[PDB]
């Protein structure tokens, strides 16, 4: 039995539809969700096996935006009985400062230029970052997983890579930010030469 | 049963001919009665003998756990040789085994740049000094941060992280005061990875 969060864009807007996934031979489970409280509400994925013939019920409750980031807790009963809990991250959310930063000058001499997006400070670590320019996402990003800093919050990097010829003429790239303690859940920087 | 676990060296520790690197062995959840077990080591599938097995030590959890620790040559372990621990119990016959080496494929040579500060990061207290190195396979790697000489231990570094075309980046943040940068002082990075020449190369940095 292994309980998963739901994604980090999912519950910052109220649009998504936020999700705790609980994922588990010849006589297969009864699925309880308890909520700090039996809830009913769950789906149940049928019974996929792999490689070594074991099978692998998935389980799905849909949470509310607001219970899952005030804290509340959520359990996984599958059936004698094996548990499980999981919630949001304890602690005053703290506000990200969202930095952008061009490519290097020795950078430059490459056929595609990096464009840094540090995002410093926030906490929990539960943050979804993006990339734009002129409103189409951009495909070609990849972002680190956050890491613990000195003073108990977080940062992370997201690198976008683009051909030089885009960044040299003038093109606008924009880092987009998603964490419980920006307003409105999101904040965006623009970069550009 | 038991459990076994085999622990590559350190980056640091084979791309320097001066220090050690070391693959160690390590059998848990041995039974306390009659705990005698075996260690035999295998470089690519023939048997060595210079492995040092610590005596076993009894857990808090009436399990005992012993400890082999392989000495490897530097260039065995970059040149890919396989390590196999094999643990041996004397009164069930049974056996584990585990192999570990270095991460298959053709090595690619890290890019260094340096990143100054956000001009929005210098209202701060604190400026943050960033290290991408980028473009490296496999993802082994050691990244260090000094000043004028002396190490600078203020930073925080990130995961390998898999990139769109099959290598590695990865950042390193190191947090100095304002003041520090802006009076003009050059900071360094270091990476010690196994497709640099001498396993070495450094950037600066300054206002
Ligand atoms: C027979 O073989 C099968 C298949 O190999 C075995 O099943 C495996 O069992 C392992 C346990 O023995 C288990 O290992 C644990 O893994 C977790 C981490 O799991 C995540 O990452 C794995 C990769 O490392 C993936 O394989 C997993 O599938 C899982 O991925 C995440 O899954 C989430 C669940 O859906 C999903 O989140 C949801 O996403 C949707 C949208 O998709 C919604 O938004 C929803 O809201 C979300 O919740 C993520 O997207 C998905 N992400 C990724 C990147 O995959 C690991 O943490 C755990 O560690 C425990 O123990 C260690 C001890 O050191 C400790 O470090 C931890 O703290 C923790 O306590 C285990 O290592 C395998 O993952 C699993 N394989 C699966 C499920 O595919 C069977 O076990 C074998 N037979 C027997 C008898 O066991
Ligand atoms: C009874 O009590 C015993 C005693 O604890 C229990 O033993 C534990 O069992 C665990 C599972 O059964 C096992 O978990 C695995 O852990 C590894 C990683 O462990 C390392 O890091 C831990 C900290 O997070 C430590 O607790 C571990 O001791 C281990 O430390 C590493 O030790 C290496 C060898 O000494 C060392 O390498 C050397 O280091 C020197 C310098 O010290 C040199 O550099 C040299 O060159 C190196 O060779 C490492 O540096 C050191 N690492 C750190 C970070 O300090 C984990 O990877 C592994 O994950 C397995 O499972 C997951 C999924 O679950 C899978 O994804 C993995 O791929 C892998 O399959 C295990 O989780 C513990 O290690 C172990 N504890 C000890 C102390 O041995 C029993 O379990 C108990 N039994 C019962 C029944 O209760
Ligand atoms: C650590 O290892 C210990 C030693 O392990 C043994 O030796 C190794 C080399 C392997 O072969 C391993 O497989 C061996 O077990 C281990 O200790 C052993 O543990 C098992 C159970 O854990 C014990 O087996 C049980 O023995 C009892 C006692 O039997 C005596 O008493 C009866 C009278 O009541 C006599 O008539 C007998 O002839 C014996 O002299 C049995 O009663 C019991 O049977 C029960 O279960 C069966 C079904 O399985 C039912 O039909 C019965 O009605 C009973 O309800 C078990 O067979 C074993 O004796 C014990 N031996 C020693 C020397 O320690 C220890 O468990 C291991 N520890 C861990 C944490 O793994
Ligand atoms: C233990 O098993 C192996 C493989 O079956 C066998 O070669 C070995 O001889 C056995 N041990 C003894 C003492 O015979
Ligand atoms: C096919 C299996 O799927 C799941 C993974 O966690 C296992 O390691 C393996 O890849
Ligand atoms: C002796 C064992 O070794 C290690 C610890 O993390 C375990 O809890 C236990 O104490």
């Amino acid at each position: 039995v292994f309980l998963f969060p739901p994604k980090p864009k999912d519950t910052l807007m109220i649009s998504r539809t936020p999700e705790v996934t609980c994922v588990v031979s010849t006589d297969p489970v009864k699925f309880n969700w308890y909520v700090d409280v039996e809830v009913h509400n769950a789906k149940t994925k049928p019974r996929e096996e792999q490689y070594n013939s074991t099978y692998r019920v998935v389980s799905v409750l849909t949470v509310l935006h607001q219970d899952w980031l005030n804290g509340k807790e959520y359990k996984c009963k599958v059936s004698s009985t094996i548990e499980k809990t999981i919630s949001k991250a304890k602690g005053q959310p703290r506000e990200p400062q969202v930095y952008t930063l061009p490519p290097s000058r020795e950078e430059m001499t490459k056929n595609q230029v990096s464009l840094t997006c540090l995002v410093k400070g926030f906490y929990p670590s539960d943050i979804a970052v993006e990339w734009e320019s002129n409103g189409q996402p951009e495909n070609n990003y990849k972002t680190t997983p956050p890491v613990l800093d000195s003073d108990g919050s977080f940062f992370l990097y997201s690198k976008l890579t683009v051909d030089k010829s885009r960044w040299q003429q003038g093109n606008v790239f924009s880092c987009s930010v998603m964490h419980e303690a920006l307003h409105n859940h999101y904040t965006q920087k623009s970069l550009s030469l």
